[PDB]
């Protein structure tokens, strides 16, 4: 069967051990999940400068879909670089665009390339890690996201800090440069092997033993008519995804997407509810009597988030999944209440920062559960389909929240907890990624 082939396929990796390829693979892949918290600062704050940037999420949520279900009958090395490609190709093509049309479209297509770095990434990666401490490495190289969150929020302070409202331009180089991450990604992702579970499950038998030797190579230095074929690939995707909601994988499927919809919600919808309502603050401040406060409060926030998951990645397999996911989301859930107290920007900003730091340690559980309750065989697709519920949850989120601004921090607040009040109570059920 495939679940014996599972135990034999881990015995291996055990036996090899972490090493120098293990390492190696997590800077690549850090690169790649770099990648894509850039163009996810990008859209969220710099692309409005007004609501239609949501588009790019919007084709995210499509290309996500769409390349974690390819992921599975291409391969996560192949199709992770096609995707790369196409990223890298369409935000180096919004710099010399001349309008807001054009650039509105690569930045969709780019974001359709972009959206598939995550599943492909998250499980390319478990898909080299022994069971006995993946967890702590999957924490890891979650923090390659916020790396480049906090590198896009950088150069954004530093190239255009001045509003578009009101190569030549300061904002096509910003663009430039936040591509360069896709392009160091793809040339570090050129040098990797493919997985070698793909190949055992695909029917590749002996390149899954070549991958491995490579491994442990790597590690000794330590210690129309023809049409068909598209149709046919397609119906299988298709079969892959509602495999997924077959007799087995069905409850778990369903508790995953409530878990990560309620957590994306909450995230993005918050992230831009705080730089708004500090800012409304501002200028209800001048009142009383451009833009690089935005860059600069994402900056921070984004930074804040990483001593958390440096928390989280050490722990993650000291204490557990699931009593992290539960630990993290009821956290989240009361920082969400503490929101109220942050009563004027100083404030705002250090409540930002603690709903990162408290909530990132949660999307770390939840990355190792859903990497860990898949079979390879339907690893990507899931995780896909879950990353483009992800993208439109933080759409709607983005939309309510940005419709909230300026009226009350109440509404806000209770959207938020109580979306991740309920993520908690559907996480509490998700089974141990034992079983
Ligand atoms: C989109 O849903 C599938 C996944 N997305 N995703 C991410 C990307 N992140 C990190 C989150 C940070 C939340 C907070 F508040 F803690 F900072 C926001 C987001 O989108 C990661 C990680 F970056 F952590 F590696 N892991 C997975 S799975």
């Amino acid at each position: 069967e495939r679940e014996e082939l599972a135990q034999q396929y881990e015995a291996i990796l055990r036996e090899c051990g972490h090493g120098r390829f293990q390492w190696t693979l997590y800077f690549v892949l850090g690169l790649a999940l770099m990648a894509d918290g850039v163009e996810v600062f990008v859209v969220g704050f710099v692309l409005p400068s007004g609501m239609l940037g949501l588009i790019v999420y919007l084709g995210m949520m499509v290309g996500a879909f769409l390349w974690g279900g390819l992921a599975d009958r291409l391969g996560r090395r192949q199709c992770l670089l096609i995707s790369l490609s196409v990223n890298s190709v369409f935000a180096f093509f919004s710099s010399f665009v001349q309008g807001y049309g054009t650039f509105l479209f690569c930045r969709l297509l780019s974001g359709v390339g972009i959206g598939g770095s995550i599943p492909i990434v998250f499980s390319y990666f478990s898909e080299f890690l022994a069971q006995e401490k993946r967890g702590e490495h999957l924490s890891w190289l979650c923090m390659f996201w916020m790396i480049g969150g906090v590198y896009a929020a950088a150069m954004a302070w530093a190239i255009i800090p001045h509003y578009g409202w009101s190569q030549f331009h300061s904002w096509r180089v910003f663009v430039l440069v936040c591509a360069f991450p896709s392009v160091f990604a793809i040339g570090a992702l050129t040098t990797q092997p493919e997985s070698p579970r793909f190949f055992l499950e695909n029917g590749k038998h002996d390149e899954a033993w070549m991958v491995l030797k490579q491994v442990h190579d790597t590690n000794m230095r330590a210690k129309q008519r023809w049409g068909v074929r598209a149709l046919s690939l397609g119906g299988q995707v298709w079969g892959n995804f509602l495999s997924c909601f077959g007799p087995e994988y069905r409850r778990i499927t369903l508790m995953m997407m409530g878990v990560w919809f309620t957590m994306s919600f909450s995230y993005y919808g918050l992230t831009v509810w705080f730089p708004d309502m500090i800012r409304h603050l501002q200028a209800v401040d001048y009142a009383s009597r451009g833009a690089y406060m935005v860059y600069f409060v994402s900056f921070l926030g984004t930074l804040a988030v990483l001593p958390g998951n440096i928390v989280s990645a050490l722990l993650m397999d000291k204490i557990g999944r699931l009593r992290m996911l539960a630990g993290s989301s009821v956290m989240s859930c009361v920082s969400c209440f503490f929101l109220s107290f942050g009563n004027s920007e100083s404030a705002m900003i250090a409540l930002l920062c603690l709903f990162g730091g408290v909530s990132i340690a949660s999307w770390n559980a939840l990355d190792v559960l859903t990497v860990e309750l898949y079979p390879s065989d339907k690893r990507t697709t899931a995780f896909g389909f879950l990353n483009a519920l992800c993208k439109l949850a933080a759409v709607l989120g983005i939309s309510i929240f940005t419709s909230f601004v300026g009226i009350t921090k109440a509404a806000p607040i209770l959207f938020a907890s109580a979306a991740l009040a309920l993520g908690s109570s559907l996480a509490l059920k998700l089974p141990e990624t034992r079983g």
